[PDB]
């Protein structure tokens, strides 16, 4: 292979390159236009070292902290319901519809796999939606808070239009943790500098702004806390509070082991109370430290405020709850709260402890944000340019492997000058007429009736010498062109004055008769089964010029009846009264009645078809005659088209020029 | 070899490459299913160096106060009776039961090897259990402690079904320590700071918090009797399983599994002999005067399938015949091969079908007196066949019988004679031939192959036509070779060969042109 | 190939690569020109680290405050409509207008994704302008400032010509910031030393000074905030400590932070105040033609490569010898409905058709007849020009010539020869014609001809009649010579039913359009029809220096005539 032989395939092959690089490119774009735009935004630390830092910042303590203040295990995502839906809607301009919740407690399922139980809340207008978790439908309004059927939730502006729905899950908070963690990376940028460059990546722009702040603000406050926790008296509140509550808790569980020694609303309310008991318990705590470095007035200040009166509300309704139900679960619940709600008083307890030791270590003084979190309005992922160009360079290298397969895998003929190598003369080239009708009457100036007037005189010349006027017309394979030429190949000799008598020989699969008229009794069976006249046979071609013999019926021994002696009577008698006989005939390598046929016929040629015959194919056939004693006098390739990768290969395509006036 | 032959080879071979690889990606995909899911739990610890930290926290004094305090020195396993009960009892939904055991002493048997007594629990209900070491049945309740048989068992909170049994092993103090030890691992994660993680693994995920939790606190009561060390993050599981990687091993075993069906599609192409096309019998010189292909489709296929592909193949062989049996000695036609079943049968009794609906008088005369079935193919009076002839006591008119459903007289072998091919030695034989070859227009002769006995060289001195009969894949070229060479050397010339048994595949396609197989034609009603 | 095969390949596409590269050098210069300049201005910090130093100038925020003091949040450009009207102003001497905006307030769309609102100021005088967001229309001044339709904008001391618009656009703060963060650069040029190098890009050279100034003393002023700011402090609470020697004593401390508050710079100095670098630093012009020179030759040299390995036509008559192709002439394209033999006799392609007549003459005796079928592979290679041309010349040799226009389909020699395009061959072969109505004489000529006649439904079942034979062999006793222009091979059968009843044919192969395959298989399609062709000419050779070294001739013939 050289420059042109694959030059010439890439020419030939263009429809089937051009269609996959194109479809690899509108994947390609489809996926830069239809992903999510992922944001980033960045902060700056000043650190007074920095690597003991970088390991503190992606803590669970420091990240856990920012999960509880921005409520980062209330998940909320719009309902989309195609893999594509969500990308489309933000090429249409519409703007992503978000709510604000700031109290989510769901049931809890907490079953084998889903430890993130979901509800799916659909906007009905600007103020009240619906709720739908396994099929409850439950109303809601903003503001009033829901406590309905064991699930806690409190929407705060509605921001959407109505029918949209939305996925509100409750992740667990080490599942909100790591998904923080995975988009939260922590840099020097000057590997010995005080300078922290604190990055988030995330598809809302806002919200990672607002993270990277909380992230931040922890850490500062933390250190702050490490100037005044020294000296604060907080160290030895615990180091008194941590065994009383011990003592209590402790307290608790001997009587819990006295009574000891499942109602489904029972049960379900007790963990209900114990949760809003821990975050009213950790909102104690969380005022303490925000009435300090902050202010009252300020507007997280506020929200605890809200929440605890949000919290305070929800016991409340609980409260109630436990009030109306039996005493045999009173009892329990009562015992039970003492326990649990002991059990986490004492764990916030040791964490405050805990984190508590952790500022005095503190080897850091003075903390300082140089600068807060912005977002990057230009998205980082997806990169689209990047994403397009491998999409073309990718559907490229795998059109030319697909082309350069299809080139070294293909076998069959690709011009005469193959058939030449081996010895076979090919008389004509019969291209392909893109044009029950004879193309030779039909339409005679088509380009394959002009190859096929050049083969009625190659036959002219090649005819003479011959012991008959009979030629008979074969190939390897069926469809490959022997009916066509044949038939065609009568109507250009019929034309020019002579008597052409066209038998239809293929007793198996021959419908010559379809396609000149027929009157379909009295073919070529049966004359040979002796129910018929050579007379009676011949039938002639309405807008021919010759006659033809047909099949007749389908004979249950095609290949037997062509041996009766009654065959060569016929063409003995058919060759006295026509100038030249055309036999069309099975291909040889299906059946053997061309090469029974053959020893009767004094010229015979193969047809060839143009890619799927191959040349071995028609070797194999020309062999197979000669076994038979059939001479095979040369080959006609037929079916050719026009291919650059035959110019480049060979000096010529073999496909053949148009000549006329135009008019 | 080439693109067009590999890819040939590959798409021969497509049922044992899809199927080698199918298999050891259902393997992979069960070990992916069927492993125990394994965990890893994560801790911080902050030190105010860490290297001395690391080895002292690996310590059997740190881990070994952990194995006290929560007693991992008693195992307990779930009882599954096969290595895969865990793996699909988990698929099935299945939770795993779990029975908390806060006091254990087996007897402590001991002996030579099993230093770890064990014990087998079967829950009976949520209260009451039972007890069986070596089939000393053992009753006991929640609660109150069992001391009987030498055996302490104190179960408390049995939760579980019914009916399943546990394994309860008292593993020594060292093999627990040397357990937790061989999962636990320490870090420092920045190599400079005073920051430890410490990392655990495990199957269960609520125990393995818990340990990584022992650990941490009692090293750090430990290191306050460096000053005030700090636990930043306590332990936590994470809930994705770090054990088995699916997706790695499901994509191994896809590799794998190409790579073992190539290298095995690779030795069976480098491997094999066999003829895979005429034209390797033509290159010899041998002339190949059909192809005969597999017929898918006691009776003859030429009278039971007039239609069928390898009829077709055999009338074009009548044919080439015709032309090959013009100028012999004599109408007689052997038909011979290399090795026992090849078709020698088949092609003959079939050939003598396919000439004798031409209208032709032929005889078949079955002359393999040793394995000859031609008469239980074409319904026989077994008596008197050709070796009764041979052997003087019977005459040729007896012998001669006429196919059913066929249209050529045939003579089987007889008796099967203790002297074959002496039999065929007589000159009794010649003189059949040479009577009916006067009463008949061709007589085929059916021979054992001549690679196993030389009756067919006795039988071809005879014969105007030898042609052999050699099977597709079965036979080799030197193998056919070395068969006309035998028959020449014995005065019989071989006219030609019979590829027989040939079948459909991309490979000839590619490396020769031509798959010699044949094409259906017939008008589909 | 080898050094003179290359070298005459860059010969004959001499005009091919030279268009190319000058328009890939015509392009470089045009971007090197049109490009707008952009500057360089630099400053000089130095501090005792810097490491540190460098992440605080580069932060938001430092680089914010001076996104607020010197306003950089208004983007004003000068309007020009296409992507090079500002580099061609630039060049016709015009000096870049400016307008200076002290206050700007857009209604501040905020939409889906324009976050940058923008209006259009068209200067009308020295003192009053326009505005138009969106179409609406409002007149401002300088001076008096505007607060119409939700916009504020004050515009002070327009430099600028009238009818020169200008875009005016609000960014965001942090797009300010991040425009300045790309073009600002900081570095330490010794590694070690407290020496920082500031850079600062644009197109303005001015304003990146007055940036780089801003960002200089920003940094300048911060950094005194963190020191003296600790001296401060200490200050601050000595100041709120102070209670009669312990007052004494802190009297002293209280003087003592007195003057180290003041003397704020310490660690960092600014060394050089930013000016700016007055020439550009991009584009650089020089790097940009010397690569559109060379990316030219490379693409004119591939192009080149590749036309020469993808040509398959015949480049000389040496590749049809090779194949045992008798080729009895060489015409040459004939630069100059006329027969050229007979317009100009002494063209250089008219002395080859003559070396053709005399190659003929003796190829031509030892034949079967005169009749002479000319032919070739394809159509428009010459077979008429060359027949017709050849019947010019031996006509004027005093031999008797008849030219047959064998070409029932597309022939037009009647055209060429001027016509009674009546009763011409096809009338004749289908009978409604005598042989002595068809002959016509061509005026300025010499020879007889006829002409096709009206085209048949069946040229190449006219052909077959035996009144054709009829008509060679009556015309072959009254003519000295007859040539038959036929269709092509190729194309048609015709010439292969025609080659039977002449005795000499020749194919005409073009020179480069033709391939040598395609005459090998012209020539032996003739030969399966019962025609011996006996040569070949080669038709519409051109000057060629890749001939010449490829072979040792480029076959193209020389010129010989007295000038006069
Ligand atoms: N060169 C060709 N151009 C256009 N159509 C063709 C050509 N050759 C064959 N065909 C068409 O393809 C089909 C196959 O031809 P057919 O004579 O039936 O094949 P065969 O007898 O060899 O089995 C026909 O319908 C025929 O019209
Ligand atoms: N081409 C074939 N197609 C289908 N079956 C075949 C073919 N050749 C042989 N067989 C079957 O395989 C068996 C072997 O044939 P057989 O005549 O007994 O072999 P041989 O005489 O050479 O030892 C037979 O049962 C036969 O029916
Ligand atoms: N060597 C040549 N020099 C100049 N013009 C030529 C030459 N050969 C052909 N032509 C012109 O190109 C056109 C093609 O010639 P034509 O005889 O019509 O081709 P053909 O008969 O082979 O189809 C004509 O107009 C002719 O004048
Ligand atoms: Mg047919
Ligand atoms: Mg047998
Ligand atoms: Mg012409």
């Amino acid at each position: 292979i050289d420059l042109g032989r694959v030059i010439g395939e890439l020419i030939d092959h263009r429809k089937l390159i051009i269609s996959i690089t194109s479809v690899f490119t509108l994947f390609a774009i489809l996926y830069a236009l239809l992903a999510t735009p992922i944001y980033e935004t960045d902060a700056l630390i000043q650190i007074e070292q920095s690597a003991p830092e970088t390991a503190l910042l992606q803590s669970r303590m420091i990240l856990g902290k920012t999960i509880d203040d921005l409520n980062l295990q209330i998940q909320i995502e719009q309902k989309y319901f195609p893999v594509i839906g969500r990308g489309l809607a933000r090429l249409m301009g519409e703007k992503p519809g978000n709510i604000d919740i700031t109290r989510l407690y769901l049931p809890d399922s907490d079953d084998i796999s889903n430890n993130t139980p979901s509800i799916i809340l659909t906007v009905k207008d600007k103020e009240n939606y619906s709720i739908n978790s396994d099929g409850i439908q439950l109303n809601g309004v903003v503001g009033t808070l829901l406590n309905e059927k064991g699930i806690s939730l409190l929407v705060n502006e509605i921001d959407a239009k109505p029918g949209d729905q939305f996925v509100i899950t409750q992740l667990p908070r080490l599942k909100a943790i790591s998904d923080l963690l995975k988009s939260f990376s922590v840099a020097d940028l000057g590997k010995d500098t005080g300078m922290l460059t604190l990055t988030l990546t995330g598809d809302n722009p806002k919200r990672i702004s607002h993270i990277l702040d909380s992230i931040s603000q922890n850490y500062l406050a933390q250190n702050i806390a490490r100037q005044a926790a020294q000296d604060a008296k907080s160290l030895e509140f615990l180091n008194q509070q941590l065994p009383k509550v011990r003592a209590e808790l402790d307290s608790a569980e001997d009587k819990l082991n006295a009574y000891r020694k499942l109602n489904m609303e029972a049960k379900s309310v007790l963990d209900q109370i114990v949760n809003v008991d821990n975050q009213l318990n950790e909102l104690t705590f969380r005022e303490a430290e925000v009435s300090q470095l902050y202010t009252k007035e300020h507007p997280t200040y506020k929200a605890l405020m809200e929440k605890r009166q949000t919290l305070q509300e929800e016991k409340s309704k609980l409260n109630k709850r436990v009030s109306s139900m039996p005493s045999t679960q009173q009892e329990v619940l009562r015992l039970s709260r003492d326990v649990e709600s002991g059990r986490a008083v004492y764990l916030q307890l040791l964490n405050r402890q805990q984190e508590l030791n952790i500022a005095k270590s503190s080897a850091i003084g003075n903390v300082r944000i140089i600068d807060n979190a912005v977002t990057d309005p230009n998205p980082v992922r997806p990169k689209k340019t990047i994403i397009i160009v491998i999409g073309v360079v990718l559907g490229l290298i795998v059109s030319v492997v697909l082309v350069l397969f299809q080139v070294f895998l293909r076998r069959g003929i690709e011009s005469p000058e193959q058939l030449e190598e081996i010895g076979i003369n090919v008389y004509a080239s019969i291209p392909i007429s893109e044009w029950d009708t004879l193309l030779a009457v039909g339409n005679p100036a088509d380009l394959a009736v002009e190859a096929i007037r050049g083969l009625r005189t190659s036959l002219h010349f090649a005819m003479m010498e011959a012991k008959n006027n009979v030629l008979m017309i074969s190939g390897a394979s069926p469809s490959a062109g022997m009916t066509f030429i044949s038939s065609n190949l009568a109507a250009t000799i019929a034309i020019t004055g002579k008597k052409v008598l066209f038998i239809d020989a293929d007793l198996r699969k021959g419908y010559a008769h379809k396609m000149f008229g027929h009157k379909n009794d009295k073919g070529l069976s049966e004359f040979l089964s002796g129910q018929a006249a050579a007379e009676m046979i011949i039938d002639k071609v309405e807008g021919g010029g010759f006659d033809y013999i047909g099949r007749g019926q389908i004979p249950p021994n095609p290949a037997e009846l062509l041996m009766h002696p009654r065959f060569e009577q016929l063409l003995n008698w058919a060759s006295q009264n026509y100038d030249l006989i055309i036999i069309d005939t099975p291909p040889i390598l299906a059946v053997t009645d061309a090469a029974i046929i053959g020893r009767y016929a004094g010229t015979c040629l193969l047809v060839a078809r143009f890619e799927k015959n191959t040349v071995k194919e028609i070797d194999v056939s020309m062999k197979r005659f000669e076994q038979s004693g059939v001479v095979v006098k040369g080959c006609i390739l037929n079916g050719v088209v026009k291919k650059a990768s035959s110019y480049y290969r060979y000096g010529h395509n073999h496909y053949g020029y148009s000549y006329y006036d135009k008019k």
